[PDB]
């Protein structure tokens, strides 16, 4: 199987965390593709601005509704409004992240509340929301993910327990809709450093990490969950693929589905 | 190897011991002559196990009873702990809520309990024992899951909490190590194990072979013991095998060299 743009044309695709980053070149790609967007970031004028360059890209459509997603009530009528905005919903591009700065974890609970609330719980309630106007239109959900949600490194606890999280969730919610025929599919993407301008401030002093452009990693993504595929995998090095394949886990995974009662299913 | 001289006279918290795997640890513990801790919600639950672990030969035995949903309780617990037993040399977190097999459809905060008991709870009391654990050079296990290094369904919100785990307490072993801390975290992958709770849910749904509980909390103790970084276990002998991921410690260890030393 192979990518075409015209697969998006028309489509009707939500980007969390849009306003910046990742989350606003999957914006421009999605307009160039002429889809169906609604955006949303905490920032006004910075959705305010990506909107207007969408329009101007060529999106079918595009919106934007601002607010935090630390408020789950907001997280769950973001998707009911999304989805009365456009008639239906596609795609679901779960991107966004709270603040994380690198340092040793040091007494520090109230903050990883807030990270497990950010990166993952709204994740879940979105998820949740938009599933069944996804089942109407045999949907994708892209469920952004990092290294450091496959692997360890220092400096970065929180952020990773929410992101290897949205491993064990997505993976097996993934599994329950396969092993029950219904079609929607769900990408977890690794990403590794990205040049975006708030990761790239972050490693500064730290982290001495050559990083991947911006614009080619939305892309992958985009196509990535276009295509309906379980895990993508972006980074600098072509050893990371095979480092973070984990053949034991494929295996694992599939004879494990034997144990089970098919009538569940 | 492993010898049960060690826990001699040790300080030991053990949560959910109440009933399961907790329990059988509780009652290892006070064989080999520690002084234990124990906690769950059920307070006549602890009174039985801790009057049968002075029988069985405990240094010392006492209980806080409550629930580890609320973090005040949970922070409160270790220091009242700590005191009673006047130090702390070891810190068993295995306390988990009931599980049902079920394809998801839990509401929000049904989703928020489970991280809350079974992830957000091990890192108010590992955050609080730490200065313990330091001043003894004590360990931690972490009670997961092969549902913390897989994929199974019908159980989505107990892994997210046991990948949770992982992904948390292997960064803050990495953390010890690079600042030279000696203390240690031991993260127990289990297999089915042959527990009232885990027998009884998998009934009509799982057809699978359990592994005994008494062996179980044995193999647990025996690994924070000898401050492995994981303690595998399970029925099959092919599990630990595939379950090795050997990509993962060589990125770990070469990654570390991305990072400035004066950070240490
Ligand atoms: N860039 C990197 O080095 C890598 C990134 N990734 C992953 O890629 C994804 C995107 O990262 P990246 O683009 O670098 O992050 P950025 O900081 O560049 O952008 C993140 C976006 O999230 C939004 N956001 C921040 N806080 C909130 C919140 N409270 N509620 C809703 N939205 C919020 C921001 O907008 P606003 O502040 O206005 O709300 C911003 O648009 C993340 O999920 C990350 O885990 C993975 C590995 C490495
Ligand atoms: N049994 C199995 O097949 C498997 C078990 N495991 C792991 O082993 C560990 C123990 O499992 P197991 O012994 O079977 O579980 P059990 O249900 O048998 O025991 C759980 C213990 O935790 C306590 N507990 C339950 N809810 C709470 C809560 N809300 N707050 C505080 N305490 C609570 C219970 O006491 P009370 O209700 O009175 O509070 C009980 O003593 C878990 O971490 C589990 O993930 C891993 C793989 C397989
Ligand atoms: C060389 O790779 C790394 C080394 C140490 C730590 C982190 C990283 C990278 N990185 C990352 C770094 C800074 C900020 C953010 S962010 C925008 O998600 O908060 C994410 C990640 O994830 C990694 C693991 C891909
Ligand atoms: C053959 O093994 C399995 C197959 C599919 C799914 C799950 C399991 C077991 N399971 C488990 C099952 C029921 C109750 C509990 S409990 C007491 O922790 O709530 C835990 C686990 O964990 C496993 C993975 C060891």
């Amino acid at each position: 199987e192979e990518f075409r743009p015209e697969m998006l044309q028309g489509k009707k695709v939500i980007v969390t965390g849009a306003s910046k980053g990742i989350g606003r070149e999957m914006a421009y790609h999605l307009s160039k593709m002429g889809a169906h967007v609604v955006l949303t970031a905490r920032s006004e004028e910075g959705l305010q601005k990506v909107v207007s360059r969408c329009l101007e890209l060529g999106a079918a459509s595009a919106h934007y509704i601002a607010g935090t997603m630390e408020d789950m009530t907001f997280a769950e009528q973001f998707i009911v409004k999304a989805g009365k905005l456009m008639g239906g919903l596609d795609m679901l591009i779960l991107n966004h992240i709270t603040q994380t700065s690198l340092s040793l974890f040091h007494d520090d609970i109230h903050s990883v509340r807030r990270v497990m609330e950010v990166n993952f719980l709204s994740y879940v309630v979105m998820s949740t929301a938009a599933l069944p106007m996804l089942k109407q239109s045999n949907g994708s959900i892209a469920v952004i993910s990092s290294l450091a949600g496959k692997v360890t490194y220092p400096m970065v606890a929180p952020y990773s327990a929410s992101k290897f999280a949205l491993d064990g969730f997505f993976s097996t919610i993934r599994t329950e809709l396969y092993i029950t025929k219904v079609n929607v599919s769900i990408t977890l993407c690794v990403l590794g450093l990205i040049d975006t301008e708030t990761a790239m401030k972050e490693i500064s002093g730290i982290i001495n990490a050559q990083a991947s452009p911006k614009e080619e990693c939305a892309l992958e993504i985009i196509k990535g969950t276009a295509l309906r595929k379980s895990e993508v995998y972006y980074d600098k090095s072509p050893l990371t693929p095979i480092l973070l394949g984990n053949p034991g886990r494929k295996i694992m995974e599939f004879f494990s589905l034997r144990y089970y009662n098919k009538d569940m299913f």
